[PDB]
């Protein structure tokens, strides 16, 4: 039976799932105060791909479809593509086309477009607001505000690559924990991956952390996502079969061949540790994941 | 001894090591009228890093450090970072920082910034050319063209976000894929490159992994070709399975009928190379991927692809 394994991939080589950005840090905090159900970096350690999580580190928050203008605005909406430009399926049991945004908040980047003729292109800056009655992409479109109300034509190739988020209290957006109403006021979201939660006496999530880059206001820049897009890729590769619902890692110093702290990867796919309160864990550059075997539900971890 | 393995992942489902975009397809060609020596995706099969390349798909063609307005225009000097926000030393013997662009070429994107002290932040489209004279990343600093005059601050963390490329004249002239930048401008010479890649079997040329930037103004040639998958050099380089010859025969696959549709050779200092003569886009199963089969010696002659 094909042994699991994890990356070797230091943490600083490693992309976060839910926007294309590079991990910074290993944090950890309690998480009753709120539902924590991303979209995006969801997947099993067995390599089943859940909720709106694709393969691709850099089509994350990425849109791709034609757009038409908003007359007297500088508003366009995006009927959505695939990420491979055939038609969009709403059928198809997902929350949302893959790789959609799985927060509530205003992301800022640009709208590029070819036309196909002449080879002629165009980019405007734009954002789009998830949280906007109008971000309904399991309906197949979603509107944009840019920086043009005339520039971009109907009926061509359009992607919107993602840059930022922007903010108009402090940090009181984005909101990385809530989800978007991917369908808008018409309906209620479907095929969700689970909200994760620690079930463990004196255990809270491990979360993979980002900044996410501000490109205006005060916004909340931070985001955590349950598995770098490395693993996500991983496990979808070799599809180790599970041989209980969690396994054991340990984080390494190569170096040293130190062992500095334990966690358990949980096979539906999220990490725990045992500590409880917000900690930035302190970790050497070097260091990495191993994993070491699978264990019962009520194994107790070495407290971090 | 390690047995050497590539990705399964598919064409599709990997990404470009030149710029943070997905491949789309596989093309080969002939290349002997220019220089094939791209600096970014290269990788020995026993995971050696080589010229600029790093492992991170998103900090292809990024830049960080801080910037100075520079008076009465829209441009600015960014003084660089490594990507980690270390110092950059630029007597470390590399071409130029890890994930520079490897091209010729004006690429547009985003410069953004956050004030420490109070977390204000401000984002501007940019424009970075890497063909102009104050294109010095290996000196530690480089300009932006942006569509500000007063709006970003000194010593504090700013980084370009790449999106695409721009055309300025005669359609599709640039980027130029495969002219290097000079990285200390008209300073000094490019040193310390990855070597550059040519086939040295009769009947062989390159095959590529092909991508189509996004172009952003003018008429901009999109194509944009690597010699490896990012998901590659990431898998060689944690891997480190030893090379067993010069060469490993890999067989592209169909997983449904078990077929192989073609093979090709991946050079132990990482490039591909089928037997093929003129440019072609090859025509595959979307669910097609390499398999390594085994380690050949110098004298292999591929089957026609
Ligand atoms: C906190 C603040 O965020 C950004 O400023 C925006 C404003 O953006 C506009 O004005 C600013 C400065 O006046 C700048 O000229 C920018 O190019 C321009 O788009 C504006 O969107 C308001 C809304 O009324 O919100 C903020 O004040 C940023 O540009 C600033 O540097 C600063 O971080
Ligand atoms: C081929 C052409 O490329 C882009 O236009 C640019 C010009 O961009 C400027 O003008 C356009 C109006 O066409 C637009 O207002 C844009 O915001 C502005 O920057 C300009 O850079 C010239 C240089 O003289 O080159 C091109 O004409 C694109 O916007 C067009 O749609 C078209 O594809």
């Amino acid at each position: 039976s094909k042994p699991f394994t994890v990356p070797i991939l230091t943490v600083e080589e490693m992309t976060n799932s839910r926007f294309p950005i590079p991990l910074e840090k290993l944090f950890t905090g309690p998480s009753g105060a709120f539902v924590v159900q991303p979209q995006n970096g969801r997947c099993t350690t067995d390599g089943v791909l859940l909720g709106t999580t694709q393969l691709s580190p850099v089509n994350i928050c990425t849109f791709r479809g034609d757009v038409t203008h908003i007359a007297g605005t500088h508003n366009y909406t995006m009927n959505l593509a695939s990420q491979n430009w055939n038609n969009y399926d709403p059928t198809e049991e997902i929350p949302a086309p893959l790789g959609t945004p799985d927060f509530v908040g205003r992301i800022q980047g640009m709208l590029t477009q070819t036309t196909r003729g002449d080879g002629s292109t165009r980019g405007h800056k734009a954002t789009v607001s998830t949280g906007d009655v109008h971000f309904t992409p399991k309906l197949g479109s979603i509107q944009f505000n840019t920086d043009t109300n005339n520039d971009f034509e109907t009926g061509q190739n359009t992607k919107f690559t993602p840059v930022g988020v922007v903010q108009d209290a402090h940090q009181n957006e984005p909101q990385q924990w809530v989800l978007p109403s991917y369908s808008g006021r018409t309906g209620h979201n479907v095929h969700l991956a689970p909200a994760v939660a620690p079930t463990f006496p004196g255990e809270q999530l491990l979360f993979f952390r980002s900044t996410m880059p501000g490109c205006s206001g005060y916004p909340n820049m931070n985001l955590d996502c349950l598995l770098p897009q490395e693993w996500v890729q991983h496990f979808y590769q070799e599809a180790a079969p599970a041989q209980s619902d969690v396994a054991l890692l340990r984080f390494v110093n190569p170096d040293t061949g130190r062992v500095l702290f334990e966690c358990k990867l949980h096979k539906s796919g999220y990490v725990t540790v045992a500590h409880t309160g917000q900690h930035d864990l302190v970790i050497p550059p070097n260091g990495y994941f191993r994993f070491d075997s699978w264990v019962n539900q009520f194994y107790t971890l070495a407290p971090m």
